[PDB]
Parts: C-alpha cells; structure tokens; sequence
C-alpha cells in the first residue's frame, strides 16, 4: 500500500510483522501497520471494525484495513514496559497507579462486554500516550511471557474473560514493584511460583481432568511481602484479581466499582 511508508520495525514473530509507518495521506502522522499473512480471520477483522465504531478511548484506533492482511492503527510512542523502566525513584506515584489501573480496566470492560478476550495482556501491549492515556493494543487476532498467564491457561482447562483479570492483577502488582510478580521459565514453573504466593487452592477449586494435579504442587503468603507499597483497598482489589478459581475472580466491570477507585 503506497499510502504508507514504513520507517522502523516495531516487532516481528507469529503475528507477521508490525511497522512504524508514515500515513502519507493523513498529514504524515505515524501509524503502526500490522502485516499478517478463510472464515476465522474474516470474522475476526469484522469484530475489530465493529469495536472501532465505538471509538473507546482505552483501545487503539483502527484507522484502516487492507487486503495479505494489513491493519492500520494509531501509533503510540511507548508501552507500559518502557514507562515503568523510565519512571524515577521512588516509583510510579500512587494516584498515577490508580488512574492507569482504572483506564486499563475500562478498556478491558469494553472488550469483555463485546465478547472479546485479550488473552495476552502484558505491559508490552498496554500503550501509554504522551498525555498519560492507556490504550490496549494487539488483541482480536489469533524470552517468552507466561508471567501474566492465568492458572487455568497454564493448566489448559479454561480460557474465558477471567484470564485477563489475572493478567490485570499481575500488572497491578508490577506497577508498584517495577518488576514482575511471577517470573517463571515454563508453564509448570509459572504455576509453582504463583502457588508459592497465593497458596494451594481447595481440592474443589482444582480443575477436573487436566494433566497437572494439585498433588504436583504451599501456603499463602501476605501479598504485602511482595507488593510493599500497596494500601489496604489496593490489596483487596489485587487479591480479587489473583483468585485461583476463574468463576470466583472479580470481573473488569465489578473492579471498576471497587472502593480503591473511589
Ligand atoms: C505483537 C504486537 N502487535 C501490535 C500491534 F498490532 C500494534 C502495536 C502498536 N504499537 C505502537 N507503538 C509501539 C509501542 C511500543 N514502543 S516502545 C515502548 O518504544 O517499545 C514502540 C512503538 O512504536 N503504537 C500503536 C500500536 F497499535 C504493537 C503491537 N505488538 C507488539 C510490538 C507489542
């Protein structure tokens, strides 16, 4: 598409390639062009176009779709990862953590209410604008990072919307620590490091018929030992996100009404 001129590679992998490009027809503004090499794909881009009609402030704008598939998004200069690496001591200000978490949960509630599950939420696809706005990116299309993966994904049992609320809890903790809460090197090591903190759940909370039984893995530790800067209300919301059983985990909609945000 000669309407765009690629100037830098943002990333490459399974998702094809994402480039930073000049939108030659729209005043030369920067855009992120995702080049991705059917019915599943056709339906997925139709869902992305539908979400864009709402123009939610907490998800990246989808400017164009070309067809061999190219998605054109607004460009955001930085991700949450870079924002956390550059924030000076003593860290992210308490009210900035609160604001970014509120916006993250609004973008996620928007996706969950239109039955889209992100499934790969991490600082790398949580974008931070020059005005401090949070914009979700890299969703809707089907070292590594299991650090934000929910226990039910690691166990290979369920994949519903609560999967993103576990990721939100990991990210919430990381905004205080400025280092990942659960840094595992494999699916089983990730689950062990999770249970080292939250403790073994009740036998009835363990999913039936999975390869890994409860027996393969522990007592709950005070979460403030790992997130020292967190307040009482923040702690209550953090634990509601880091609940082992997905049916008992708080939703993004209820999280938005938690006393922490009042
Ligand atoms: C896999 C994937 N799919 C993506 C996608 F569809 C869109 C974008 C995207 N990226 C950006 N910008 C990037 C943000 C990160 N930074 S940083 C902090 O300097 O490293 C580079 C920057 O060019 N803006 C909007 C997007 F939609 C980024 C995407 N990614 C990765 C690079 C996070």
């Amino acid at each position: 598409d000669q309407q765009y001129e690629c100037v830098a590679e943002i990333g490459v992998g399974a998702y094809g390639t994402v480039f930073k490009a000049r939108d030659l027809k729209n005043g030369g503004r920067f855009v992120a062009l995702k080049r991705v090499r059917p019915l599943s794909t056709i339906r997925e881009v139709a869902v992305l176009r539908h979400l864009e009609t709402f123009e939610h402030p907490n998800v990246v704008r989808l400017f164009d779709v070309c067809t061999k598939l190219t998605l054109v998004f607004e460009h955001v200069d930085q991700d949450l990862r870079t924002y956390l690496d550059k924030v000076p001591e003593p860290g992210v200000p308490t009210e900035t953590i609160k604001d970014m978490m509120f916006q993250l949960l609004r973008g996620l509630d928007f996706l969950h209410s239109h039955r889209v599950v992100h499934r790969d939420l991490k600082p790398e696809n949580i974008l931070v604008t020059s005005s401090g706005q949070i914009k979700l990116a890299d969703f809707g299309l089907a070292v590594v990072t299991l650090w934000y993966r929910a226990p039910e994904v690691l166990l290979q049992s369920s994949y519903a919307t609560p999967v993103d609320l576990w990721s939100v809890g990991c990210i919430f903790a990381e905004m205080f620590r400025r280092k990942p809460l659960f840094r595992g090197s494999s699916d089983v090591d990730q689950l062990g490091k999770i249970l080292d903190v939250i403790g073994l759940p009740g036998e009835e909370d363990w999913p039936r018929d999975v390869a890994l039984p409860r027996q393969a893995f522990k007592s709950a530790q005070p979460i403030e030992k790992f997130v020292t800067d967190i307040d009482e209300l923040g702690k209550d919301l953090l634990l509601k996100c880091l609940t082992f059983n997905p049916a008992k985990r708080i939703s993004a909609y209820s999280a938005l009404s938690h006393p922490y945000f009042q």
